[PDB]
DNA sequence: ATTATGACGCT
DNA sequence: AGCGTCAT
């Protein structure tokens, strides 16, 4: 009863930029505008692979790890951009680089944790209740929240989808009582007017558009982004969630798209997230360990604990490449040709990362693929990142892997190298 | 031949 | 440390 935490006490939200590198292209090349498109990398092999699709090309079936050519095949008029190559491999720079100009400006309006290239979550409870006491009591008018869906809404007393959504609004805004600064639904309410005011800086000062999820926690958050994309935003409250996860497919929920997620369902013989609810807190962790029974007893019920972490910079910064099929490494002079040509990549990173961010990497991290394991990698290994130079770090990866050929030869390789990774790890300031 | 990343957990 | 999982 009154003593049952409900995981209301913070207000988080997830930003996601839509289509991300393919707005980047677009905004670079105004002849992809509002077009079926895609971004591919690499070309030979069946017209490349892609990694992005617009909303317009998705309505074709163009989806992710598509051959190009094969997407060609549900949209013959597909228009394409391709990833830069240098030193003989994808490089992801430019993207990399769009995603500071979002961060940047995210990080006006709060402390936020960079959770991949093109989303971050952001803490919004210190901003919303400063918010709070600027409005005096007023009420909160739709017009602050113009691309705003409130999950679960309308509901009982309507044919296009911009009126439905306004008709959820009109119910939710109807209901709020925001004479209670301490109101969790009031607190999401202004945390959404913030996120609109977030998304329209975005917009207006990169040209990209994006969505985004409001609610208590980030695995909440993160779910309702998803909710209404793209360029719109979902508020997903507290009492939205029985119902939202009454039919929700266990493998949504972030952490729970793989093996765990699969064994929760095998081993309970449920489906939705919802009906983890029947289980008692030691039932689950008796199942899925201390940690996992914990996380899945809150988070069936909405509640989630983990921070947002105040880290809005990498931890690492990596170079790979595979050498699928017959392009596998063999010599020795190859290996050593492409250790040299990620590490001249990391090089460049690296210098740019010591000059922007006041910091240095001090571990240098060298993995490797050999051809028949279908492990993503086969070996890892560590040796101390002293300098930022190019020749120095293949050689060092040379030496911490070179008795992985099995080759009784000098120069030959075997079993052949289908992946080379050097990646920076370990930061200190500088 | 679903590539190039990047965070965090386990032992 | 080196490996595995999950993610975009
Ligand atoms: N599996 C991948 N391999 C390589 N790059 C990827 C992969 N997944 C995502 N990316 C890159 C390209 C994406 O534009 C970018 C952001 O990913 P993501 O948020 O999942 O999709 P998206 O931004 O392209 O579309 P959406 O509007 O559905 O979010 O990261
Ligand atoms: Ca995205
Ligand atoms: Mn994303």
């Amino acid at each position: 009863g009154p003593h049952m935490a409900t995981g209301q006490d913070r207000v988080v939200a997830l930003v996601d930029m839509d289509c991300f590198f393919v707005q980047v292209e677009q905004r670079q090349n105004p002849h992809l505008r509002n077009k079926p498109c895609a971004v591919v990398q690499y070309k030979s092999w069946k017209g490349g692979g892609i990694i992005a699709v617009s909303y317009e090309a998705r309505a074709f079936g163009v989806t992710r790890s598509m051959w190009a050519d094969d997407a060609k095949k549900l949209c013959p008029d597909l228009l394409l951009a391709q990833v830069r190559e240098s030193r003989g491999k994808a490089n992801l720079t430019k993207y990399r680089e769009a995603s500071v100009e979002v961060m940047e400006i995210m990080s006006r309006f709060a402390v936020i944790e960079r959770a991949s290239i093109d989303e971050a979550y952001v803490d919004l409870t210190s901003a919303v209740q400063e918010r709070l006491q600027k409005l005096q009591g007023q009420p909160i008018s739709a017009d602050l929240l113009p691309s705003t869906y409130i999950e679960g809404l309308p509901q009982g007393p309507t044919v296009q989808k911009e009126g439905m959504r306004k008709q959820g609004l009109f119910q939710w805004l109807d209901s709020l009582q925001i004479d209670n600064l301490t109101s969790p639904d009031l607190q999401l309410t202004v945390g959404a007017v913030i996120v609109e005011e977030m998304r329209a800086a975005i917009e207006r000062e990169t040209g990209f558009q994006c969505s985004a999820g409001i609610s208590h926690n980030k695995v909440l958050a993160k779910l309702a982004c998803g909710l209404n994309k793209p360029n719109r935003q979902t508020l997903v409250s507290h009492g939205s969630v029985p119902q939202l996860f009454s039919q929700m497919p266990i493998r949504k929920i972030r952490s729970l798209g793989g093996k765990l997620g699969a064994s929760v369902i095998e081993i309970l013989g449920i489906e939705y997230m919802g009906e983890l609810t029947q289980f008692t807190e030691s039932q689950l962790q008796s199942h899925f360990g201390e940690k996992n029974g914990s996380w899945l007893y809150a988070m069936c019920r909405g509640i989630e604990h983990d921070p947002v972490k105040p880290r809005q910079l990498p931890k690492t910064i990596g170079c790979s490449k595979n050498f699928p099929g017959k392009t596998a490494l063999a010599t020795r002079e190859q290996v050593q040709w492409w250790l040299l040509q990620l590490a001249q990549e990391l090089e460049e990173r690296l210098t740019k990362d010591r000059n922007d961010n006041d910091r240095v990497a001090t571990q240098l991290v060298v993995s490797i693929r050999v051809q028949g394991d279908k492990r993503l990698s086969s070996l890892r290994r560590c040796c101390a990142l002293t300098r930022y130079d190019a020749h120095k770090m293949s050689h060092d990866a040379f030496t911490v892997i070179k008795n992985c050929n099995t080759s009784g030869i000098q120069t030959e390789w075997s079993p052949p190298l289908t992946m080379l990774f050097l990646c920076a790890t370990k930061f200190s300031a500088s």
